[PDB]
């Protein structure tokens, strides 16, 4: 569905808008994070969301969701709580969280 796209893209544009700082929209540097493959089984970030997006590899909001919450997971079992990353993180959970609440109530009534 065209919509379901739609409402996926716009979703993404949203959950992006939390991270003011950029600190989610790419890939973790790996030059300058040598260790962070060692700990974390499955990076993400909002621009590998955005290109699973336009790959129709998301057919579902589960899928989607899901890939939001690895961000968020990642970043705080990587990073030590006295951290700028960590902290981000437990509130792009929390913002994040309510964007997933609304959009998924909308693709209900698709
Ligand atoms: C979510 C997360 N988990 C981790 C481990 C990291 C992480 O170390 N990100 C890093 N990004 C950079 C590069 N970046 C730095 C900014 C200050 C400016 C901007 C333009 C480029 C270096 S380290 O981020």
């Amino acid at each position: 569905l065209t919509p379901f796209l739609i409402l996926l893209r716009k979703t993404l544009e949203q959950l992006q808008e939390k991270d003011t700082g950029n600190i989610f929209s790419e890939p973790v540097p790996l030059s300058e994070v040598p260790d962070y493959l060692d700990h974390i089984k499955k990076p993400m970030d909002f621009f590998t969301m955005k290109q699973n997006l336009e790959a129709y590899r998301y057919l579902n909001f589960d899928d989607f969701e899901e890939d939001f919450n690895l961000i968020v997971s990642n970043c705080l079992k990587y990073n030590a709580k006295d951290t700028i990353f960590y902290r981000a993180a437990v509130r792009l959970r929390e913002q994040g969280g309510a964007v997933l609440r609304q959009a998924r109530r909308q693709a209900e009534k698709m």
